[PDB]
């Protein structure tokens, strides 16, 4: 059970944002949503033996 | 049960965004869904054993 | 069971975006639904075994 | 059980931001969610023994 | 059980920053989520043995 | 049980910074989770026996 309410006269908002001028490799790297508003709300659940997640930048062999 | 509500006069509302000007490589990478508005709400759920998730950025053999 | 609802005077909105001027290689890359609007609302379910999900930028063998 | 509730007349938010101008290589990663707004809630549940989280920057092997 | 209440005429919040002119290597990195606004609330539960949580820098060999 | 509540004519926060102009490594690694606001809450739970916690800077071999 979740309730949730707002009231507000003005507002502005940013997420992710990224700027990169004369760089080689840059990386920006997420592993769940991205939710933006100027009300947010999200949710999850995973049921079972045994989960994995492996958020990761990069790799060299 | 999920209850919301909301009430404003003026608002503005960015998501994800991106520049790059001389870069060589530039990666954005993201593994849920996307949502935006003035309000948004987003809602997931897994059901069963030997779930996998594996957001990667790149790689070199 | 879900209930939204919403009143506004004025608002501007704005999804995924992206600019690049001189740039050698640029990707953006995502693995769910993208959804947008003043009010925006996004639902998804999976069941059985084994569920696979693998967002990758890129790959060089 | 949670209850929520908030009144306010002016704000600005920033969620997460980055900037490089000549460095050789840069790394930004996250293994939950990012969840933003002028009000933001969010929730996850875990069930089950073999449970495993890796977040790591890179690998040179 | 959690019940929470605010009230503000003014407010400014900046959540991760980097700023990185012309260093070799540079890395942030971070385990959970990252929540963000001017009221901000966060829960989680994990249930079972042998549990493990492992966020690391980098690695070399 | 827990109980909050706040008031506030101004206020101004800042979460986590870091700057780095010539340094040839530098590193910003946390375990945990990342909670900012004017008036911010963060609660967990493990159960279960055997469990690992074991954030580190860097390795070399």
């Amino acid at each position: 059970v979740l309730y949730v309410g707002s009231k507000t006269k003005e507002g502005v908002v940013h997420g992710v944002a990224t700027v990169a001028e004369k760089t080689k490799e840059q990386v920006t790297n997420v592993g769940g949503a991205v939710v933006t508003g100027v009300t947010a709300v999200a949710q999850k659940t995973v049921e079972g033996a045994g989960s994995i997640a492996a958020a990761t930048g990069f790799v060299k062999k």
